[PDB]
C-alpha cells in the first residue's frame, strides 16, 4: 500500500556517544507504539544539519553539545521544547540553563562534562583543596624526584579555570583583564618563575607525566580517564584546588538533545526524549554503551554518584561556567591563548598580556558580529562580481577575513606575504623556508631574481615574520631559545629559560634563537652570509650599522675576541637599564650563540663578526660542477673565500653527499661578474686528500651549464 511519512523518528548522534544503546531506547519506543526509531551518525551532522533540517534527510532530534545549538536556534532550526514542571524538577537546574535563550527552552539536558583535580594516591594520598598549598607541595616532592601538578597550560579551557577563580568570572562583562583574572595570571605565571610548572608544558607531556607516576596531579576530563586505567596509575578524581577561598571554574559542555522545527512529530519526540531517553532505564542503556559521565536526570546520576569520579565531574560542573556558544568561545580563546603564552614566556607582563587580551577580544567580538548580521553569509563561508568590500586599516585586515569572513580593502596576506602553514608562497614563507629546496618552491613561484636583507629582518623582525608563517603567535615561540647572562660571581652563562637564571644576575634582555632559526633562509642568507646556498650569492652589502663602524675606530673587526669583548661590553652596558643591544651587537651575539650551541651539530662556520646593514642577494640556477670521487669518502666540500664591496671576507662553504661513487655541487658565484661583491680565491674542492682548483664563468652561473671535474 502506500508510504508513510511521519511513521518515524529519525535521530542524528555523534559517532563518539553510545548510539547502539541509544538505539535499544529506540527498539523499545518503536515495540510500545509502532513508531520506528532510527539512530545514525552521520559524520560531522553538526555541520550538515542546518544543511539538510528541513530535507527528507534531516533528523527529528538532533543530539549535540549545547554550544552548537545557539546557532541552530538563531536560524530558527530548533523547536521550543515544553516540559512540564514537574519534569523539569527531574534535571538539576544548572542544566536547563544552557539550553535557554532567554525564557525558551530549545532542548533537553542529556550529560555534564567539566575537568576535575586528577591525582595520584600514591604520591598524595590527601590532595590539596587550595591553589595556594602546591607550591609547598611541590617543594617537598622534588625532594623525592617528584613534582606536585602537570597540566596543559598552552590552552585556556585548561588555565581559565584557575584565572577565573577570583571574582568568579561569568561570560556575557568585566571583562577579561579584569582584577581577578591578573591575580590568577599572576599566580599561575609565578608558579612557573619559581620551577614548580614549566611553560612549555601541554596535553601530551602532562599526561606523559601524570600516567608514568612523575608528578603527582594532573587537570583533566573524563575523556583522559582510559589512558589513566591502562597506566595502573592508583588515582582519584576530586574538586578542583580554590583560589583566593574561591571555586576554579571550568568550562561545562550539556549534551543536549534539540527537537528539529521542522519535524512533523514533535510530540512524540517530546514522548521518546522524557519518558524514554530521560529515564534510569534509558540512560543506563546509553552509558552502557559508551559512558555519559554526569547525567542531568538526577535520578540516575544518584546512581552513578557512586563512581567517586563521576561525583567529581558533577561537582565541579555545578561551580563551573557554562560553555558559550562556539562563535563568543572562539573569540574568547584566541584573545586568551596569546595573553596565558606570552605571560608564561616572559614576553609580556600579566598586566600588559592581559590589556591586549581585552581590546584583541573588543576586535574579534566586533568581527564576530559583522559575520553573523551582514548579507551574503553562506557565500562567504566557502572560502568575485557580486561581493563588497570592509574598510579598515590594514593592520585588521587579515581578522576580517579570517574572523568576520568578509572581504577586506586593506589586506596583508595579499600584500605578498604568504605563510608556511598552507604553503602560500610570500615574503614569510621564503625567509623562514627551513630549506633551500623550500625556498626554491616560493621563489619560482613568485619569479624572485633578488633578495634584500637587513639587520632588523636578521634580528628583532624575524619574530614578525615567523609569527605570519606560522600564521599564530605561539607557534613562533619555536624559533627562540634562552638568555645570555652574568651570575653574580661573574660568571658568564647561558640559560634555555629566564627562570633558570640565578637570582641577582645581569641578564641581557636579548632573546637568543633556537636551533630552527639557524637552518631557516633568513639566517642562511643575512647571518651565514649565503654560506651553503647553491642559488644564490650576495652581490652587494652597505656599510656596517653605525655602532660598530664607530667601534671599528678603536678595534679590529677582524679579531673575534675583541669584536666578542666589545658586544658583551656594550650588552651589559644597555642590559642594566633592561636595554637590548644595539642591532650589529645583537648579530654579534646571534654568532656567538650559534658557534656556542649550535655549529658542532650544524656545521657551517661563520666569523664572529658585524657585517653590513643591508644585503642584496640574487638567485641563479648555478654553475653545476660533477664527477667521478675516487678517495674513499662520504663526502666532498667546496669552499671559496668571498670579499664584498666593504673589503669584508666571510668563507663560502658547501658540502655535499657522495652518492654511489659520484658528486655534484652548484655553486652561485663566478669569477668575471661584473658585482662588487666576489670570490677572491678558486673554489677549493675537496674529497679526501684530493685538492682541485676550480674558477667559473659568469655564463656557467647565469645558464646552470654542467661542468665535469673527478676527483
Amino acid at each position: 500500500g502506500m508510504k508513510i511519512e511521519e511513521g518515524k523518528l529519525v535521530i542524528w548522534i555523534n559517532g563518539d556517544k553510545g548510539y547502539n544503546g541509544l538505539a535499544e531506547v529506540g527498539k523499545k519506543f518503536e515495540k510500545d507504539t509502532g513508531i520506528k526509531v532510527t539512530v545514525e551518525h552521520p559524520d560531522k551532522l553538526e555541520e550538515k544539519f542546518p544543511q539538510v533540517a528541513a530535507t527528507g534527510d534531516g533528523p527529528d532530534i538532533i543530539f549535540w553539545a549545547h554550544d552548537r545549538f545557539g546557532g541552530y536556534a538563531q536560524s530558527g532550526l530548533l523547536a521550543e521544547i515544553t516540559p512540564d514542571k514537574a519534569f523539569q524538577d527531574k534535571l538539576y537546574p544548572f542544566t536547563w540553563d544552557a539550553v535557554r535563550y532567554n525564557g525558551k527552552l530549545i532542548a533537553y539536558p542529556i550529560a555534564v562534562e567539566a575537568l576535575s583535580l586528577i591525582y595520584n594516591k600514591d604520591l598524595l594520598p590527601n590532595p590539596p583543596k587550595t591553589w595556594e598549598e602546591i607550591p609547598a607541595l611541590d617543594k617537598e616532592l622534588k625532594a623525592k624526584g617528584k613534582s606536585a601538578l602537570m597540566f596543559n597550560l598552552q590552552e585556556p579551557y585548561f588555565t581559565w579555570p584557575l584565572i577565573a577563580a577570583d571574582g568568579g568570572y561569568a561570560f556575557k562583562d568585566v571583562g577579561v583583564d579584569n582584577a581577578g583574572a591578573k591575580a590568577g595570571l599572576t599566580f599561575l605565571v609565578d608558579l612557573i618563575k619559581n620551577k614548580h610548572m614549566n611553560a612549555d608544558t601541554d596535553y601530551s607531556i602532562a599526561e606523559a607525566a601524570f600516567n608514568k607516576g612523575e608528578t603527582a596531579m594532573t587537570i583533566n576530563g573524563p575523556w583522559a580517564w582510559s589512558n589513566i586505567d591502562t597506566s595502573k596509575v592508583n588515582y582519584g578524581v576530586t574538586v578542583l584546588p580554590t583560589f583566593k577561598g574561591q571555586p576554579s571554574k571550568p568550562f561545562v559542555g550539556v549534551l543536549s538533545a534539540g527537537i528539529n522545527a521542522a519535524s512533523p512529530n514533535k510530540e512524540l519526540a517530546k514522548e521518546f526524549l522524557e519518558n524514554y531517553l530521560l529515564t534510569d532505564e534509558g540512560l543506563e542503556a546509553v552509558n552502557k554503551d559508551k559512558p555519559l559521565g554526569a547525567v542531568a536526570l538526577k535520578s540516575y546520576e544518584e546512581e552513578l554518584a557512586k563512581d567517586p569520579r563521576i561525583a567529581a565531574t558533577m561537582e565541579n560542573a555545578q561551580k563551573g561556567e557554562i560553555m558559550p556558544n562556539i562563535p563568543q568561545m572562539s573569540a574568547f580563546w584566541y584573545a586568551v591563548r596569546t595573553a596565558v603564552i606570552n605571560a608564561a614566556s616572559g614576553r609580556q607582563t600579566v598586566d600588559e598580556a592581559l590589556k591586549d587580551a581585552q581590546t584583541n577580544k573588543q576586535w574579534y567580538d566586533a568581527l564576530t558580529w559583522m559575520r553573523e548580521n551582514t548579507p551574503d553569509g553562506e557565500k562567504y563561508d566557502e572560502y568575485p562580481f557580486e561581493t563588497y568590500g570592509v574598510i579598515s586599516w590594514w593592520d585588521y585586515g587579515h581578522w576580517i577575513e579570517a574572523v568576520a569572513h568578509r572581504m577586506p580593502i586593506a589586506n596583508p596576506f595579499q600584500a605578498g606575504i604568504g605563510n608556511k602553514y598552507n604553503n602560500v608562497p610570500g615574503a614569510s614563507s621564503f625567509f623562514t623556508a627551513e630549506n633551500e629546496s623550500y625556498a626554491e618552491f616560493v621563489a619560482e613561484k613568485l619569479n624572485v631574481k633578488y633578495v634584500v636583507s637587513d639587520i632588523e629582518m636578521e634580528t628583532g623582525k624575524y619574530y614578525a615574520m615567523a609569527v605570519w608563517a606560522e600564521g599564530d603567535l605561539p607557534l613562533a615561540e619555536k624559533y627562540y631559545g634562552g638568555y645570555f647572562y652574568y651570575s653574580p660571581t661573574g660568571t658568564f652563562g647561558y640559560a634555555n629559560s629566564q627562570w633558570d637564571i640565578p637570582l641577582n644576575s645581569i641578564i641581557i634582555p636579548l632573546r637568543i634563537p633556537s636551533e630552527l632559526y639557524y637552518s631557516t633562509m633568513e639566517a642562511k642568507l643575512h647571518l651565514f652570509d649565503g654560506s651553503g646556498l647553491s642559488h644564490y650569492r650576495m652581490i652587494y652589502e652597505s656599510d656596517y650599522p653605525a655602532e660598530w663602524k664607530s667601534y671599528s675606530s678603536q678595534v679590529n673587526l677582524n679579531n673575534e675576541s675583541q669584536v666578542l669583548q666589545t658586544a658583551l661590553y656594550e650588552a651589559v652596558m644597555r642590559a642594566r637599564y633592561g636595554v637590548s643591544p644595539t642591532m650589529g651587537t645583537q648579530e654579534v651575539l646571534y654568532k656567538y650563540a650559534y658557534t656556542q650551541l649550535y655549529e658542532k651539530k650544524m656545521g657551517i662556520p661563520v666569523k664572529i663578526a658585524p657585517s653590513g646593514y643591508v644585503k642584496i642577494f640574487e638567485r641563479v640556477k648555478g654553475a653545476v660542477v660533477t664527477g667521478k670521487v675516487s678517495a674513499n669518502v662520504t663526502e666532498v666540500s667546496v669552499n671559496a673565500t668571498i670579499k664584498t664591496n666593504q673589503n669584508r671576507t666571510f668563507e663560502y662553504w658547501q658540502t655535499v653527499e657522495v652518492k654511489n661513487g659520484t658528486y655534484t655541487v652548484v655553486l652561485p658565484y663566478s669569477h668575471n661578474s661584473d658585482y662588487p661583491v666576489k670570490p677572491i680565491t678558486p673554489y677549493h674542492i675537496k674529497a679526501g686528500n684530493v685538492v682541485k682548483e676550480i674558477t667559473i664563468y659568469e655564463s656557467q652561473v647565469q645558464n646552470g651549464e654542467i661542468i665535469q671535474l673527478d676527483l
